[PDB]
Formats: C-alpha cells, sequence, structure tokens
C-alpha cells in the first residue's frame, strides 16, 4: 500500500557545513515501515574525520519508519511513494542551532527509499560536547504531532536530550515542519510519537563509518 | 498509609498573584485520589476579581503527588510527605509573555488535608492576546518529561504545553519545573514520563469568580 | 518644576522577593538628579538575610525617570509624573533561570520623594551557578532600544544584559520590559535608545546586609 | 593598510535554500571600509523570483565596512588580506530559523572583497509576513561586540526589527560567532557597532534584483 513492502531498502545523501566544515555523507538501510523499526549505516566521503559528534546528525538521515495503529492517520505513508518534505530547527541549550532539510521519495521499482538532506550548523563551542565529541547517544524522547487544519501540513514538536560521557545531559529543541508533496485526502488528529535512537561507531582507518538504529511508535493521547 | 496519605483525601489552596500588573487572591478546597492520580478542585477569587485574565494561565499553578506511578517507578512526591515539597516553575508563552510559579506543598495527618500556597506572577502578556482577551479553552492533554538531577536530590520538569483556543487554535507555552523535596530522599527514580489531562468548567456567576479542574495524571517508562 | 519633579531629589524603595524558594524583604533610600540621569541608592535586606543568592540580580529590579534626555526626544517617563507609572520585566538568563519582576513608581510632592514598590520572583537558578555561588561582579554597561506601541500608549524596552563573573567571563540574561504610564499620554516617544551602566558596591558587615548601586543612564537617537 | 585602498570593489556569491526553495544569488558592489559605508547590487541567478521577502538576506552578504575609532582595535581589518569566516543564527519571533555562514577573502590585484555565502532557513509561516513579502527594511541596530579571549575570536549580539508594510515590528535575534583566519596579534575590548541597512527593489521583468547600502559605525561603551 502507498508503494511499501513489510520489508524496505533505503538510502542516504546528506551534504552539511558544520561550524564551517563541509562534509558529505551517504548511507544504505534495511527497515520495517509497519513494524517502525530502521536500520541505516552511514559512510562520511567528504570531509572525514568529522570535527564534530556523530550525534548531531542522526536526526538529519524519516517519519514513514513509524508504527501507526489503525486509527491514527498516517500521514507519511500516505503521502508515499511522491513521499515528502521536512525541515527542522535544532535549538542546543549552549547556543548553537542547526538547520536541517529533508526530501523524501519511494522508488517502487526499487522497492527503496530515497533521502536527500541538507544540513548546517553554526556557534557550537570550540570546547563543547558536540565539537570535543563527548557524547553517547540521544535519549528516548515523546515527540508531539499535531496538524495545521488549513495549511495540510503537520508540526513537530520534542524537547531532545543528547547523553553526554560523563553522565549528564545535553537539551536541544527540535520543531520540525512535515509536508506533503500531494494534497492529503485526510488528516490526523494530533498524537504522540515515542522514539528510540542508537549508535554505533563503526570507523576505522580508511573511512568513518557509523550505523543507526531507529524505533517509532505513534501512540495518542491516552488517557 | 505510610507518608500521610490516605487512597482519599483532601486539598486547600491559596494563591496570591499578579498578572500584568493587576493582584489577586484565589482560594479552594479539592478532594484528591492520589493513588489513582485523580484530583477535583473548586477555586473562588476572593480578591481582585473579575480577573481581567484567562483563569487557564493559572490552572498548573495550582501536585505531583496525584499522579499514578506504576510500582517500577520511584515516586519521589508520595515519598516527600507527610512533611512534602516545593517547586517553582517558569512558563514561555509563544507570544513572548512570561510567568513563574513558586508553590509549597504539605500534608496535615490531622486533617488529612493537602496544603497548598501558590505565589504566581506574569508579565507582558499583549492586551490584544488570547489571555488579556480570554480566548482560551482548556490546556491540551501533555506528556512531561521527569528527569533525576542525582547530585542535587531534585527533579526537573519539562514539558511543551499547548492551550487551545475558541477558533480552534494552539497557543504554546514551555513549562519548565524544578521539585524539590524538603527532606534528604535517599531513593532517586531513573527519569520517566508523565502523561496530564486537565480540564476546566467556569462557574461564575454575578457574586463571585468561581471555577472548577479536574486533573488526570499517570507516569509511565519509555515505552520501548 | 513641572511634573513633580526636581533638579535633585530623594527616592525609597520596598522590595518584596522570593528567588529559588528564598523569601526576602529589602528597602532602600537614594538620591537622585532626574534630569542628569544620575541616581544612587543605599539598600538594606530587612527579611530573609543573608541572601543565598548574589545581590546583583536584583539591581535592574528596584526607574527610567533618571535617563538624560535631550530636548528632541518625548520623555515618557518623566510625563509620566507625578502621577507616575508602572513596568513589568522578564530576566532570560543563558543557564535557563528565569525572574520576573513588576514595579510600581510614584512621586510624593510633598517629600519631593519618589516611590518605588517592586515585586520580584526567580525560579530554576543552578545551585552550582554563578548567582547562587556568588560569582557574579557587576552588570556590564548596556544600549537597551525603547520603541513606542502607538495604540496602547506604552512603551516595551528590550535589552541583552550581560553580568560580569568574578572569573573574567560574561553570563547573558535577556530583558523584555513593559513601561505603562497610568495616565493615558498624548506624546508617544518615536523609538530610541537608552545607554545605562550601573555599578555596585557592598557595604555588608555582620549586622545587616547592605549595598549601594550607581546608575547612569543617557538616552540617544539612532546614530546615524 | 592590510590590503585594502580607501576605495574598493566587492563581489557576492550566495548559494541558499529557504523553506524548502532553493535559489543563488551574485553581488557587486563599491564600499569604503574606513568610512563604514557600502552599496551592493544583487541579482537572482536560480530560483527567481524569490517566494520570500529579499530583507532576510540583507545580512547574509561583512564588518570590515565598518568606521572603526583609533583606540578600537578593529578585528576585521587587521584580519585582511587573509581575511575573516563568520557564522550567524537568525531567530524570528513567529519561530522560523536561518542560519548563515561566510567566508571572506581579499584579494590585492583586483583590490577586491570576495564573499561566498551559504545561508539556510525553515518553518517560515507560509502566510506570514516573509513568505508574504510584507517587509520593508530592518530597522537601525545597536550591535554588541565582544571578544572570547583565548578562542581568538569575536561575537556578536543583536536584537534586530523588521518593518513591516502596515507599521508593525518583527523581532529577529541575531548570534554571530567572527573568526579570522589568521591569528589575531591584538584583541578587542568589547564595544557597540551601530548600523543602518537599508533596500531599494529594482526588478524588472526578466531578472530579480535589488540594491543594498549600509553604514556602520563602532563605538564605545561611552559613557
Amino acid at each position: 500500500k502507498h508503494g511499501l513492502k513489510e520489508e524496505m531498502t533505503m538510502k542516504y545523501h546528506m551534504e552539511g557545513c558544520v561550524n564551517g566544515h563541509k562534509f558529505v555523507i551517504t548511507g544504505e538501510g534495511i527497515g520495517y515501515p509497519f513494524k517502525g523499526k530502521q536500520t541505516i549505516n552511514l559512510c562520511v566521503i567528504e570531509g572525514g574525520p568529522l570535527p564534530f559528534s556523530e550525534d548531531i546528525l542522526s536526526a538529519g538521515f524519516d517519519r514513514i519508519f513509524t508504527e501507526y495503529p489503525q486509527d491514527i492517520v498516517d500521514y507519511f505513508k500516505n503521502s508515499c511513494p511522491a513521499g515528502y518534505t521536512w525541515g527542522r530547527s535544532f535549538l542546543f541549550e549552549d547556543g548553537a542551532v542547526c538547520i536541517c532539510n529533508v526530501d523524501i521519495t519511494v522508488s517502487v521499482k526499487e522497492n527503496c527509499i530515497y533521502h536527500k538532506s541538507i544540513f548546517n550548523g553554526v556557534n557550537f563551542p570550540a570546547d563543547g560536547p558536540v565539537m570535543k565529541k563527548m557524547t553517547t547517544n540521544w535519549e528516548a524522547s515523546c515527540e508531539k504531532i499535531m496538524p495545521v487544519p488549513k495549511q495540510g501540513i503537520l508540526k513537530g514538536d520534542v524537547s531532545m536530550y543528547l547523553l553526554l560521557k560523563d553522565g549528564g545531559r545535553y537539551r536541544c529543541q527540535f520543531d520540525t515542519v512535515y509536508k506533503a508533496k500531494s494534497v492529503p485526502s485526510k488528516m490526523p488528529e494530533w498524537h504522540f510519537i515515542q522514539h528510540k535512537l542508537l549508535r554505533e561507531d563503526r570507523s576505522d582507518a580508511k573511512n568513518q563509518k557509523w550505523q543507526l538504529t531507529e524505533h517509532a511508535i505513534a501512540f495518542p493521547s491516552a488517557l
């Protein structure tokens, strides 16, 4: 349905520039859109090794990978196979700001999902936990998703926390807009999406590489 | 009954406040079910009524004792009883207005009653905005994140709240709370979620400004 | 002397406050020169001393009557006299803490004295931070932007402030003020700048917490 | 001094993507670095006509154009001819966020200053004053500039206001980092910089074009 099988293959292309550093990453993955799990492998093909932590990029590389229950309209899967676009701002507690823009499309032939990402940040402190690579993982989150009735789009709101190697937290505010390419027939009532996102660095002598795994579920307001 | 608490209980409220320069004083009584996370309270404005602003900005100002905890998570609030606890919270509204609230909570075991004393102050709400124009209906149901601060012995609350407007729209507000037991706790909870739902019905009339709040709160671990 | 004002004048202060849950009350007297924008005040903590926090967060809490205006800009504050004016201000500190301040100012023509009554509340300052650790020295000189809000008859103040730390560093705070004359003004100023410089010297000892503030303020148009 | 004459010629290259819209602008100008005035002409060479207001870009296209008094260290002119780089975040009252990154260099041969700008924004409201082109001019500002002692860099802080066609204001918060390419010998004490920046659109049937003029002076804390 909507050009999607239970198991799918996926591909990523990030162009970024963080604190003045330009880089370029590409990746491949195997996801399960209906179970809302995915797993992708990324490899830096310019600007390696990155002067900053891998974690700020995690959210840059898809709400299609989110288990919806029957009774909540699945905006993202609905928008397929044409797909959708989002833009997102990141505000970190220590004054840095990243913006990310993404264009997602499905190739029904390939049974593959294409991501094309623009990612830019500034004013990370040189001796801060990002630029000094002090971060372990984003902590599990509960994102609020809300319709915007007359624009035909969705709004993402979530206060994220990056876990630092000493045990502390590094707060970021994500505010996403999600916008399907087609005019959506049916629109969701607001709900929640919980996320659990992991990273293992798999770097080596030649390339910088790591793997992400996400699991995302939508839930209602319930109670 | 181990912490001055009981399945069914009773509550009382005193808020002194000033919003956009306007002073007020409100009190109320309520019946609560701490272990089921259900409370109900009736409030009356006794000085400075009718409020030139919406009642809704005050609702969250008036107790995380009223939260259903599952047994696998340390209930810091109930443990803090009967001495009880205090919190300070900031409200950052999308149209730039800011409120602060301080609250002291304590249990009278003799009365089986829980006492709240609330200081609430707010500045720079636009005259033409949905608060000073009383365009608001109700806070929308929420999911608050609660995190331990191990070495301070205190909890931090972070939630992005939304107030519904009669039009149909949303008016955002950022709540950042610190909750601090009066007595050094031995067990601290690992972080978790608490979901809230809070409704209001105005019950006013000619003589007095009055209204009722119903809150239902449950704590969860991460769902995954 | 047209607005209850004089070249040389005298002032008095009452602040009730609560920061990170700690209640206090402070008063003071001062001598001011409204037309030269120079004031000097001595403050004493009379309830809840010694403060568990830095004195500096209160300084800007304690009057834009004390501002040298050039003759080509409407001085809304002096015009508001002798009835006077009120303001509400929010302090957003970089380490997430938030304060709110409300102030009522009025002149006694009989005393040639200017009366300030200040409500000041602050929440969520980190225990280990430069405020609760009293690491602060002095606000750094500023340039505040003042803008008319024509149809509300009121002024908005916006300034990014910096508090110097003994290390050498800066600790930022965002001030957003509304200033509101008690009486509907006929002339409103076009927007302008006001530059401030505000110094403190603690004058405390065994018996009482005491200190002195000196402020000098001048208003400018855009320099270009 | 520092590879700069009293009158200079200047050139601009912006790549941007705003609310998902990609574009590309180039420009030329005549500036007076020591009198702190400049004037540049810009022309959109991709993505014209822009779906958003010209004004959000003004600050994207140089603190070399700033009259310093003798007694304040001129960081920017000092950093020349090698030049400098900056990154800046824009936070607008209605929740939109833009980031901009710039690389400035002087060509002593040409007596010309080169700008190369990356500019990206998200989450402008579709019916807001930006996307609906409701803006007239940035209102005159007073920017605070502060040394960062041990990093060898400067920090920019200024609350900006865009004037709307109805007469109101649209607040943005600029927070810039300025970073010379060379290790600076001497460092400034903090000061102010006042700016007055103007726009006149000079569009026509074929291209979108407009002119900016700035005047910037540094002043001390004085009083």
